[PDB]
């Protein structure tokens, strides 16, 4: 209602399976929602932040978030938003990386809350022990190849080429939504822009097995210059302070272009509309001051690294 | 060489992956070959006989046959030669049916031979315990969706429709050839006409995992009238004497049309070329005698049911 209208205002709603339906439910009950994160490195990056903080916002409005670590799916690989087939990492690598990500994930959510404390879960727990026969019949019977070929993730790759491995990924994620729906009462799955197909596939699986759940995607973070958000000369802006120091993290944000700063305050910050509007006017009236830019950098560095880390960054600068 | 040339003469060779290569090998070594049979009923039928007796012929020429019972694949279902999606049978049903088929299979092969005794195997043994993750990475990485969509079995169905379940079947069979190749030295896989795609998929898997094996398909048994071989008014001609009695089995064959009889003697019998030619001339010179027709019926009933069963059939007639 207001949560959804605020998200909209901020620009965090790219698509929704049924907006009136979802608004309705959000307003009547504590909603269990989840977001998936696959270990494709030993650290999350700012590419994951919008999804992460959106979870947070759902928590603050009294909803229950589950952050899903992709122990199983990180072993297959999501073709979504990828132009090329990816290399398979080893169980050992994925296993190690999952442990870390779980750690960064925990920072942004509340586990002490009573009524809506978060849960962090690993899909290896239920995909790990599943036999192929069970999977091909219990999940696979529900999907036609024609339904799947049409998916943006796949359509985007059959000439380019795609192994059966990645083509099957959507089933796995489809299955995660069903398990979570059943064992945790999860009625909403959220994700970046590229996840629409995987989300709706989970909804198709639910619908077809139960005959009630919704999906929301966050839009791709844009730049006015038309370059790749997070694409620095430095390489990725990690959330691991040993890969990207707090000072570097802080400088990345401080260097936001005047053109982007207001979209970024709305996306990554917990500042009100009224604080954000005010900074817009100050951005207009005194743009050499860089008030919106320092506000962003302080807010986001604090979020990710905390105050002492912030304090260091500022004094180092 | 002569085995292959005889098969050819008989009309049991529809296609072969590399004829000179296969001829060569057959002539230089004892070849391990296999044929797959899926429990889709509680009995095999005359639809399976050509494949079965061809195995036999490979055994007689000194080769080693493995008859594979589809305990795992019978749980998925082969779209090959099927215009419609099939219903999934239960583990319990399939499990029960496998036990019977193993029994009928054993009748046509030699287990006492030293050097080339047969083996009967159940693919549930290695597919049963395989986890999805292992299957999607170890088998799936090797296949592009484009390779698979082109397969006659699948091409024939995407508008018609095909679940992912049946679309994946070929991987499973692909995997059987690899396991058998590795654990039994199996270098040749044979099957009916409709199996070419599944066979070549197993060859693609072998090639891509090892970088040596061949495939042979038997042609669809034809009728001069253009009707469906085995399609009786009675319903299927089973190999189970409790479903189709020896007398009925015998009558089916005795009723072979003059037009088909010589193709059937060549396909289903162990009569020489010279005996078969002779019957051709007798078919020409005295067709009301029905010499070719009784020869067929006696030969095939004996094969499937034995002499006493034959004796009954004749005296009952
Ligand atoms: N598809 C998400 C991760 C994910 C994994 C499992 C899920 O159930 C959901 C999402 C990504 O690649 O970023
Ligand atoms: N595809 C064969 C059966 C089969 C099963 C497993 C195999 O490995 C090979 C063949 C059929 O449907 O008749």
């Amino acid at each position: 209602m207001d949560l959804l209208a605020e998200l909209q205002w901020r620009g965090l709603v790219n698509q929704t399976t049924d907006e009136d339906g979802l608004r309705k439910l959000l307003n009547e009950e504590r909603v269990t929602l989840y977001c998936g994160f696959d270990p494709t490195a030993d650290s999350l990056h700012i590419g994951h932040l919008a999804a992460i903080l959106t979870m947070r916002r759902f928590q603050q409005a009294g909803h229950r978030p589950i952050a899903l670590v992709g122990g199983a799916t990180g072993l297959i690989g999501d073709p979504s938003g990828k132009k090329s087939e990816r290399t398979l990492n080893a169980k050992e690598t994925v296993e190690a990386w999952s442990a870390r990500i779980k750690e960064q994930l925990g920072r942004f959510l509340d586990f002490e809350a009573d009524g809506n404390p978060a849960k962090i879960k690993n899909n290896y727990d239920w995909i790990g022990p599943l036999d192929v026969i069970t999977f091909l019949r219990d999940v696979g019977k529900h999907f036609s190849v024609n339904y799947m070929m049409a998916k943006e993730s796949v359509q985007s790759r059959i000439e380019t080429g795609i192994s059966f491995t990645e083509f099957s990924y959507m089933m796995l994620q489809a299955y995660d939504f069903l398990r979570l729906y059943e064992t945790e009462g999860c009625r909403l799955q959220i994700g970046g822009s590229d996840q629409w197909g995987n989300i709706t596939a989970g909804l198709e699986l639910i619908r077809k097995t139960k005959g009630r759940a919704f999906g929301l995607t966050i839009p791709l973070v844009t730049k006015a210059d038309g370059t790749k958000f997070g694409k620095t000369e430095s390489g990725t802006i990690w959330l691991d302070k040993e890969k990207t120091s707090p000072y570097e993290f802080y400088q990345f944000w401080i260097n936001t272009d005047d053109r982007d700063v207001i979209r970024y305050l709305k996306y990554f910050t917990f500042l009100s509309k009224e604080e954000i509007e005010a900074l817009e006017q100050e951005l207009r009236e005194a743009p050499e001051k860089r008030a919106a830019q320092k506000t962003l950098a302080e807010e986001v560095t604090k979020l990710v690294h905390g105050e002492e880390a912030l304090r260091q960054a500022i004094r180092i600068s």
